[PDB]
């Protein structure tokens, strides 16, 4: 064996890239794929190419364009520069709408600096943006704007943008503007912040700045005041100059009114019909409200019999949320992802004037996700396929006679490829299958029409040519029978695996409420240099808590975080110790956020069966983390309510026993997700007691410390401590 | 041997306490010493004792009696409980007034809960005490008080308290009441932060505290706008409950209000007579007002006259402020410590009618202090005992024959102490000489009368019986000519020392201006444990910027800071390399504050002398530090003035250096004098260019991390990292 092994200086460096091909479907038959900096269209039939935009059409833009956005008529475009990043998904840029006709920039009335965000008219040349927490719409790229709201308002009134609380786990999104299906109306939520406490933390910025500057963000912590949100809908055809828009607000159903409610979901249904979903801060009673618009009062209305309320004594409702409804092109119909009395995720028709729900697919699986409704067939990803919890197969469904599904995805490459996604057209006329693993990523273009392959657009086949020449380590997925029920796990074994041999073990850990850390997706990561150049096993194991699973497993750390999910790391471990070929004497644990929770916790836990561990960002106490997450796990932090394991679960306690094993705890100074403050009480609590441990603070860092430095020094940090603690060389 | 050594454990349980006689001279023959919880009333001369308070008398109090106050009258006892600590000095307490005589506490007009400070009248039982930032000033005990200012208020008006930078550098104390000889008159000063930026800085509490609590000091920064000082003298004889008290300003002299001014101190001389001492921002020009009262406008006036104008070219004003002055009994002339022509602080003789001065004293040595002024003899303490400028020693000088000169202690026990310190009664007839060094610490009471030793108080027989079971290491203080002048330096040299075997090296370094490392003073520090049982000999060297030596030493690195005091360090490792017996591939540097500036310098130099080092709060960039503290040295930080040396003389600067030295940052997240900021910009930086370094935070800790668990845990994991870097067991 004379092969170059993978260095953590190939990760650090990305000398092996995962080629992509990434495009966006501007009509049924033509998408737009980006290549030498040059937009280029291709017929997805016929396979050529024509280019939209010359890389030196904006060459002498003078700015470096960050993104474009392509108008749905095609005869106007959206240039993002200036872009400034907040959190995971909010940012603000400068925009400049260029004319794809005139061959002209706009220079009239042109986007304001700093604009939050902007969104062009699902049909038309319409453009709805959000600047200073308010919402203004251009009608014509090159006409005035016409303001709605006035209420806007900085850590205040978000109108048209999300708060970070709903930004990072309600809508996972940093946009509330939801256009009609023609763009006649545009639907808004208004966030009220006025009582949610701030979280206040410092930030050092460059050398030049002498005084630190105080970031405070609204952040509601496990039992704190949440925001108020206010839904509203506005008719964007009767804007005029002369008097301010009217927007009629569409009031939550009763039961949510009773107390603090949040809007789950919105989806329009057709051109007066809108769906919205709202969950009660008790994450266990949701009501869809399917509202429509009445022409006599010009007032939108909702039927309470037309409502449909989804409630879970099991645990949660939803795997993070209510999921989205997919409506018929009459509206009338729709079908949505809801649990089956089983206890398995499964699509479920439905109808507006029928509360009784029928489910169109059933089995010992899950319908991962609903992909297109085309009026024949409707696609779903599912996790069926070979009972594989970490496969994602595509299958369609034919509406008329349910019993005739075909899967499209699970014959074409089995070896290579197990875990598909899918981008379908306009019309779902042809579809992108992009598989992830757990061969190397391959990229194809299909045609609905005869499901046949029309060709493919990526096969990632120079990356192969060159990982031949490194000596990359194998990756195996098995499950393991605990208290006779199959919990799935994976091991990235070293290259030239011997089963006689002992390897260290480090066991890579999430352990979150329904996730999954046994798939069958090709990654190149720290582990991949661990196991190839240090020959470590790096293992992850999915056990009580985990999703795709069903709800009885996803459930069962209902009201109880820190306690199943944990024992079952520390369990997954013995099982591991005992299969043969791992070191019992050097076996250690990594995770980051909840990942950081359970590392912490199993440390602590005094089993003895762990040696290190490195905790990254993690969660000490459940009270310092936000409201939705925590409370819909672990319930309200009262007195009548889980007050108990609220302080049960908290890694502070367990200190004494970190004595027993070496810790690492590394956090960002700005973080906005886990507070540092988490991380500052572990450290208190360790040093009280008189625990030995090693810390790192990268500051102004966020959750995700993916600053180039910082990432790299980050992992280095580590690779150190994992080697001295396995005594490695 | 089979002796024990001196390990950590006896370190940081303080196993081996040193004895000390702590009393207070209540009267020219008797003083207050506290003995198994009972003060006792000694009379010097005979020797006998008497109980001055059993310890029943305050059991039944139902607190804990932090300190107590005899009011000079000794018919009254102020009590402190409920102690709550803010800085350095600063602090807050509740106060309970006891009756001596009656055996009563005093129940009616009781001093208010979290008083800041309480003083007793110079004679009398007159009590003033500053609440809510206010002063107040009760005539009698058991009478209500009266209230003296009405501006008060918290960071914006000090009345009577020190802010923050003059608590820590002008006036080293929380206490701005200066009462009048007598009694009669209470001298304050106003200090205003309105414009002072906030220092701002997360506090995380305890565990209960859900959101972190951010912490606001008004601190100036280097060139940031400094406090604003009014002097005020109010007659407390007049005070009146009808009407408030008047209180007259003394404007500063015409030079300091130009600009910026400083109130460096005040010192009362007669019943009528006050010495002012101000200093300009720019600290190289002094000027003292004696100022006296007017009776017929009732307003104090300053003599342009009687102003004492001291300014310096070569460097600052004094060794940190002007000195203080010795007024005689008459009050028409005062003995103060300046800097002759040569550059060596000596006593000087003023009077009040003649600005020239005659130095009474002269030499290539330095008057340390002037410890007491009697009508025939005036005592001050010197380093001219065998030209060592460690070395401490009382002098007594005939006022009338100024050739007459006396030591008092250089004599008495020269190996066992050699660096004094003395405490003289009410009228200087006993004063209590007590050593530090070198050897176990001895107090003795002596009688002026006749120089005659009256008896041994405190001998530290026990701790010396003790000490000799174990390896205690011995101490070198010794000078190195460089240069052709003498720099000093101590080495705590390992038990069992050999100069042929190669020890390791670990350089403690301060290096801070007018400062001394290498003195004649036992002390049971860390080090102690690292000489006995690590066997590394730890040494520390006064290089150019120490004090005790002359202007020209202290004031070298006059506006070039982080210069040559980091060179000097650098070139004694080399020296100390080539002497024989130190390890040159183990050497290393450890220091705190300035030493951490210091420290990160010599380790980001290049030289390549030292292999690891540990930062403790150390300085990065001096446009950090308080101004008071870097202007006097560094200047401002002015395009026109030292900007260069401001930005040249940052530890971030030679980052790309420490990527050949093991680096140690360890910092408290709650530090009010270096703030995190520093320490967390260095690591920034490190990060940037990637040197791998190791750090931890300590939470709630400010400079002194002096918190018991953290204390331990602070040189548990010190300990650690230098026994690894040396490669010890
Ligand atoms: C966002 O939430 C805050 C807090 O609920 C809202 O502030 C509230 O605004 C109402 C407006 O009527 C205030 O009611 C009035 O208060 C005044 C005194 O401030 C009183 O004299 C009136 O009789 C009436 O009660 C309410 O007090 C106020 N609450 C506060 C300030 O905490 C705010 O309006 C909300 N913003 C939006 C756009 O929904
Ligand atoms: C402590 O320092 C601050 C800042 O110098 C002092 O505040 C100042 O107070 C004076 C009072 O006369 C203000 O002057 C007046 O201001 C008002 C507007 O606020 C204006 O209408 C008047 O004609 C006059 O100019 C001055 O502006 C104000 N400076 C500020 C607020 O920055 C404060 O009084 C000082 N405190 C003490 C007790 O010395
Ligand atoms: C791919 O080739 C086809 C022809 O084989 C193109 O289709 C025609 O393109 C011409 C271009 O001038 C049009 O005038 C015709 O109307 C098109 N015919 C149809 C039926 O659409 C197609 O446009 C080409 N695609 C690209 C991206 O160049
Ligand atoms: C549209 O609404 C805005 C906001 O209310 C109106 O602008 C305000 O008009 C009032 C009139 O008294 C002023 O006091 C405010 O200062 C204005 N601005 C704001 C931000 O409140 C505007 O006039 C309305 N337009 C029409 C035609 O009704
Ligand atoms: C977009 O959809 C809206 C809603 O259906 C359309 O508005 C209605 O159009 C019909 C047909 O012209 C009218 O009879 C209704 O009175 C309209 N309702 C309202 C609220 O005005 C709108 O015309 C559609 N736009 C386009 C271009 O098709
Ligand atoms: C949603 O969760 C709450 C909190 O667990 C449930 O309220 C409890 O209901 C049970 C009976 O099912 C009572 O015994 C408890 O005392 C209630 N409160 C608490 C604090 O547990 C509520 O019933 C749940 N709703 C649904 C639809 O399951
Ligand atoms: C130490 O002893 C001396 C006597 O040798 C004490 O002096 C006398 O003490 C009595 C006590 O009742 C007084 O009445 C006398 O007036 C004292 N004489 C003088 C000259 O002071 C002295 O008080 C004793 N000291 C202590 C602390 O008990
Ligand atoms: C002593 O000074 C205080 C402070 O100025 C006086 O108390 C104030 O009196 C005014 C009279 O109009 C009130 O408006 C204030 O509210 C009072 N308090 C404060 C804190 O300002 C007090 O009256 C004065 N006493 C005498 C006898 O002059
Ligand atoms: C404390 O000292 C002050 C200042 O010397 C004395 O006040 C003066 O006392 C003399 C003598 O009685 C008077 O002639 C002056 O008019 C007083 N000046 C003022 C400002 O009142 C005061 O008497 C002394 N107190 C005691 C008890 O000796
Ligand atoms: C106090 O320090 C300041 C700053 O160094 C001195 O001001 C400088 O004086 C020199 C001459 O001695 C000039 O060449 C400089 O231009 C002055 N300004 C600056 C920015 O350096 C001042 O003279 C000193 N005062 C005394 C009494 O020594
Ligand atoms: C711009 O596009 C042309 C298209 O032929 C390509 O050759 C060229 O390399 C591109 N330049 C950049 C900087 O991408
Ligand atoms: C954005 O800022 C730039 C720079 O000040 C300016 O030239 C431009 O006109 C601004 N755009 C708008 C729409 O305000
Ligand atoms: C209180 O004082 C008496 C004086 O004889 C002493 O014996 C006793 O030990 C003291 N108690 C404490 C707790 O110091
Ligand atoms: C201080 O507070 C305690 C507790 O409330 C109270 O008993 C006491 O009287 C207070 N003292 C004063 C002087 O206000």
């Amino acid at each position: 064996d004379s092969r170059k092994t993978y260095t953590l200086t190939d990760y650090l460096k990305n000398t092996y890239r995962l080629k992509l091909y990434s495009l966006r479907w501007i009509s049924d038959h033509e998408y737009l794929y980006k290549q030498e900096n040059n937009i280029l269209v291709f017929n997805a039939e016929y396979g050529n190419s024509s280019v939209f935009l010359e890389n030196s059409t904006f060459d002498e833009f003078g700015h470096s364009i960050n993104d474009y956005s392509i108008s749905p008529d095609g005869q106007f475009i959206l240039l993002e520069y200036n872009y400034v990043k907040q959190w995971r998904h909010s940012y603000t840029a400068s925009y400049d709408i260029y004319d794809l006709n005139k061959r002209q920039l706009i220079t009239e009335e042109r986007i304001p600096n700093n604009t939050q965000w902007v969104t062009w008219s699902p049909v038309g040349h319409k453009l709805a943006y959000v600047w200073n927490n308010d919402i203004y719409v251009k009608i014509e790229p090159n006409l005035p704007s016409y303001r709605i709201t006035w209420t806007g308002k900085e850590d205040i009134i978000y109108n048209g943008i999300t708060d970070w609380v709903y930004e990072e786990e309600v809508f996972s999104a940093y946009s509330a503007l939801w256009w009609s299906p023609n763009g006649t109306f545009l639907a808004y939520a208004q966030f009220n912040d006025t009582e949610v406490p701030l979280i206040e933390y410092s930030f050092y910025s460059d050398e030049s700045l002498q005084y630190p500057k105080t970031v405070r963000v609204p952040y509601p912590k496990a039992g704190a005041v949440n925001p108020t949100v206010k839904f509203f809908v506005v008719n964007t055809d009767s804007l005029s100059s002369v008097t301010n828009a009217t927007s009629i607000q569409i009031t939550a159903p009763a039961s949510m009114l009773i107390g603090d409610h949040y809007l789950c979901d919105v989806t329009w249904a057709t051109q007066e019909r809108i769906s919205l979903q709202w969950l009660r801060r008790i994450q266990n009673y949701s009501v869809m409200d399917i509202c429509d618009y009445d022409e006599s009062s010009g007032r939108w209305n909702c039927l309470v019999a037309r409502q449909h309320i989804e409630m879970s004594t099991t645990g949660w409702v939803g795997r993070f949320r209510p999921s989205e409804p997919h409506f018929t092109l009459d509206g009338n119909s729709f079908y949505k992802i809801i649990s089956n009395e089983e206890g398995y995720r499964h699509i479920c028709y439905f109808q507006i004037d029928k509360k009784d729900c029928t489910f169109i697919t059933k089995g010992t699986w899950e319908v991962i996700g609903i992909e297109a409704l085309t009026s024949d067939y409707l696609y779903y990803i599912s996790n069926e396929y070979k009972g594989m919890p970490g496969g994602r197969n595509l299958y369609k469904i034919q509406l008329s006679d349910y019993t005739k599904v075909t899967c499209l995805s699970c014959e074409l490459n089995p070896e290579r490829c197990q875990y598909y996604s899918v981008s379908f057209s306009k019309e779902a006329k042809y579809y992108q299958l992009r598989c992830s693993g757990p061969g190397l990523p391959l990229y194809t273009l299909h045609s609905s029409v005869n499901d046949k392959g029309l060709r493919v657009l990526e096969d990632n086949s120079a990356l192969d040519k060159m990982l031949q020449n490194v000596q990359m380590p194998s990756k195996k997925l098995d499950f393991i029978i605990l208290n006779e029920t199959k919990f799935w796990y994976q091991m990235i074994l070293p290259p030239h695996f011997d089963k006689s041999k002992k390897y260290p073990l480090l066991l890579d850990v999430y352990a979150g409420p329904c996730s999954q850390k046994a798939d069958t997706v090709f990654r190149l990561n720290w582990a991949t240099y661990l196991a190839s150049t240090e020959n470590i096993i790096v293992a992850s194991f999915d056990g009580r808590g985990s999703g795709y699973q069903g709800d009885k497993i996803m459930h069962a750390i209902n009201r109880r975080l820190g306690t199943f999910e944990v024992e079952d790391q520390i369990e997954a471990a013995r099982q591991f110790s005992k299969m043969g070929f791992v070191d019992n004497k050097r076996i250690a644990i990594w995770g980051w956020s909840y990942g950081g929770y359970v590392t912490s916790m199993v440390l602590g836990s005094g089993s003895g069966v762990f040696k290190c561990g490195i905790a990254v960002a993690p969660v000490s106490r459940w009270e310092y983390y936000d409201s939705v997450y925590t409370e819909r796990y672990m319930g309200l932090p009262t007195p009548e309510d889980n007050l108990d394991h609220y302080r049960n679960s908290t890694v502070m306690s367990r200190a004494e026993n970190f004595k027993q094993v070496e810790y690492l705890l590394i956090h960002g100074t700005a973080d906005d997700n886990v507070h540092f403050q988490q991380s500052a009480q572990i450290s208190k609590a360790l040093v009280d007691v008189g625990v030995d441990f090693q810390a790192m603070w990268y500051t102004d860092e966020d959750h995700g410390i993916a600053s180039s430095t910082a990432h790299q020094h980050i992992y280095t940090h580590m690779s150190h401590f994992i080697k001295q603690c396995f005594s490695l060389p």
